[PDB]
């Protein structure tokens, strides 16, 4: 993709999990023996074939050996720059001399989808600069951006239509105008299927290698792609990989830690920083989940595992706040436009954010920085959320100013029980359809809303604003005296109630028996009774007690009939998504919970089950899992004959939330007031680890013993 995910795609995006046909391939086919060898395991039949793949933290290399001819392809990407790097290393180890032809295919799609843009993608070759340049200039908002293949060489032969490549009766295995011939005609005209190949033509020797370099990138305006495509193919490859192995390598190595276990140190040192990183706020996409616009709570709590991008995001979250006092929920990044929806909890979510970021950075002048409004047209009580354009206003105001706001707002959309309404859906989208024009009441958004104003009364008391702090005073008061009357079923923590008052969450209800939401928030927040918080943490035992699947059930009783219409929940097969099934965010503050309250080996025991590694695909025969093991996902499935399957990994909102939750909830670093507190509490199965982070440039050896002490110099708990 170049701009926005799934508006601006270059290659297709099959989400197929059981062909899935490459949309680029790289073939050095022979030319005697008719023999063809592919880096790709996708793209090769041969049963006597090796293939070794390492995926690096920014780069791939993906070698084939076959018949005594390595072909090794590494792929990376170039910072500040839209271009990605193919570098091909053909490596004889025969004892004759051989001939080659190298082949780099691609599919040109531009845009969200194909058989729209089929005809209407234009194709050009130029000869001084043997590049493709393929343009879509039918598309809605991207017809002026060209995409190009170059090489770091003399290209012999290039076409750029499947009909000739591809052809009919063949395969992206057996292209057939790869083997039924030796010239590529160059073809300009427009047909039916766009795409791109090159060519090239190489007599080796036995012993030697040949680095070739294809570049794929784009930029908009045909002359500005020519002066980039000049740049590139000037350019060299290594030190551009060097690069990026270093940025990558100085990121994740401001925190390593050398705890015992061998797959907690392999995915806490490397992994979930990164895969936090470049899949939630460098690129929204992964193979399930294609969505490249800024969300509002994702991108607000992507960045709260970390220090400046916090802040940056703060700012640019909090500047997109309607004058009423609602925000928008989503919004596309150079656009700007978005939707304005009914959902409740998105307001509460930058008073949070504001409160860590003042707490952990201390940095008080944030809470001045004059940011417009937006305008909208409004909203008619018949629809739930509209699109519009949204336009820059006059009025500014500063953060303060817009989170009071937003509290306001909040306090104003109350129903007659006290506690807060959902309208739209609380933190669940699912759970729609239990506010819309009623009194849908909530449990969760409850706690999350008294947790974030226990903080802002303080604000407000340090800025001066008596009657505001006056009002919100007694409101969270108010509130509390509610949750603690009206909330609690007698073991555990309700979740809502509908429109026609029945209790959702309780065991009086046939579906939805037992939430997690507002157990783990109950000690998550602060508030709450330590005595019923432990009961409500020893009821989430219910559900979580399934140790031969390893998973955390959200609900015990998933939705299998429109009792009360909970929304479209109800349409996800049991134990599917957020239906019944294990939910990586939500379990997350299970564990942070567990941890918290001071229960240490059983928040170790918990999140053992989190961990993709040591986590059902850790045998041969744990085929159930079906995904990988090196990165988080999002849901496990928890029903049915697919029990144990993990879906939708990588684009996970549970990567920032789980590397927090091995950050304090076991090793117990914190970032109070500037200064680290250390207060951990090792398993009985550890004896003690030692922990290297680099806060302002300043690396410390942190090593805790069985009981306590650093390093460095003999001191006590909370350093």
């Amino acid at each position: 993709w170049s701009r926005n995910s799934r508006d601006y795609q270059l290659t297709p995006w099959t989400n197929d999990p059981v062909i899935n046909r490459p949309g680029e391939a790289f073939y050095v086919a022979d030319v005697e023996t008719g023999k063809l060898y592919t880096p790709c395991a996708a793209l090769s039949r041969d049963p006597e074939a090796m293939f070794e793949t390492r995926h690096g933290l920014g780069y791939s290399i993906l070698t084939g050996v076959a018949d005594t001819l390595e072909v090794e392809l590494t792929q990376t990407v170039d910072r500040e720059k839209p271009v990605k790097f193919s570098q091909v290393i053909v490596r004889n180890k025969g004892s004759k001399s051989r001939r080659l032809k190298v082949y780099a295919y691609v599919e040109w799609v531009l845009g969200n989808n194909g058989q729209k843009s089929a005809p209407f993608i234009l194709s050009r070759h130029d000869a001084g600069s043997n590049a493709i340049f393929a343009s879509n200039p039918y598309s809605i908002d991207y017809s002026a951006r060209t995409s190009f293949l170059t090489l770091d060489s003399e290209a012999s032969g290039f076409t750029t239509s499947r009909r000739e490549f591809i052809g009919r009766f063949g395969s992206a295995q057996a292209p057939q105008g790869i083997v039924a011939g030796a010239a590529l005609s160059g073809t300009t005209e427009v047909d039916g299927d766009p795409c791109a190949a090159l060519m090239q033509e190489i007599h080796l020797k036995p012993g030697e290698e040949r680095h070739m370099t294809f570049i794929l990138g784009d930029a908009d305006n045909a002359e500005e792609a020519e002066a980039l495509v000049k740049d590139v193919r000037q350019a060299d490859f290594l030190s551009v990989l060097e690069e990026s192995k270093k940025f990558w390598t100085g990121f994740t190595g401001q925190l390593q830690v050398s705890t015992p276990d061998a797959g907690f140190n392999h995915m806490v040192n490397n992994w979930l920083p990164y895969q936090a990183l470049a899949c939630r706020i460098l690129a929204r996409t992964a193979f399930y989940q294609s969505s490249g616009a800024f969300g509002f709570r994702d991108q607000l709590q992507d960045t709260l595992a970390f220090p400046d991008l916090a802040r940056t995001q703060i700012l640019r979250a909090a500047g997109r706040q309607f004058p009423e006092g609602d925000v928008q929920h989503w919004w596309l990044p150079l656009t700007g436009a978005g939707v304005r929806t009914t959902i409740s909890d998105d307001v509460v979510w930058l008073a949070y954010a504001i409160n860590q970021y003042v707490s952990a950075t201390g940095d008080a002048a944030i809470l001045d920085e004059s940011i417009p409004f937006l305008k909208g047209p409004a909203l008619m009580p018949g629809q739930h959320d509209a699109f519009f354009q949204p336009e820059t206003s006059e009025r500014s105001a500063t953060l303060y100013e817009h989170a009071a706001l937003a509290l306001d707002l909040a306090i104003h959309r109350t129903g007659e029980n006290g506690l807060p309404l959902i309208l739209g859906g609380d933190w669940n989208d699912g759970m729609n359809r239990v506010g819309v024009g009623g009194k849908g009441t909530s449990v969760w958004l409850g706690w999350f809303l008294a947790g974030a104003l226990r903080d802002f009364i303080e604000i407000a008391e340090k800025r001066g604003d008596t009657d505001r702090v006056g009002k919100w005073a007694s409101h969270r008061e108010k509130l509390r005296h509610v949750l603690e009357t009206a909330g609690w079923d007698g073991s555990y923590y309700r979740r809502g109630y509908f429109d026609d008052g029945t209790p959702l969450g309780s065991a009086s209800s046939e579906e939805c028996q037992i939430d997690s939401l507002g157990q783990s928030w109950s000690v998550l927040s602060g508030e709450g009774e330590e005595g019923r918080s432990r009961q409500a943490m020893d009821a989430v035992m219910e559900h979580l007690v399934d140790e031969k699947t390893g998973i955390i059930r959200l609900f015990t009783p998933p939705f299998s009939r429109a009792s009360h219409d909970p929304g479209y929940i109800k349409g996800y097969p049991p134990g599917v998504r957020e239906n019944g099934g294990q939910y990586t965010h939500a379990a997350t503050w299970v564990v942070l919970a567990l941890a918290k309250q001071g229960r240490a080996q059983e928040a170790w025991n918990c999140f053992k089950l989190l961990n993709p590694v040591n986590h059902a695909l850790d045998a041969a025969s744990s085929e159930t899992y079906r995904v990988e093991p090196y990165v988080v996902t999002a849901d496990v499935y928890g029903e049915g004959a697919y029990a144990g399957r993990g879906g939708w990994s990588w684009y996970t909102g549970s990567a920032g939330w789980l590397y927090r939750a091995a950050v304090e909830g076991i090793l117990g670093i914190t970032r109070t007031d500037g200064k680290l507190h250390v207060s951990p509490s090792l398993p009985e199965d550890w004896s003690g680890f030692s922990i290297r982070i680099t806060l302002d440039g300043k690396a410390r050896d942190i090593a805790v013993s069985r009981k306590a002490g650093t390093a460095d110099v003999s001191v006590s708990v909370d350093g």
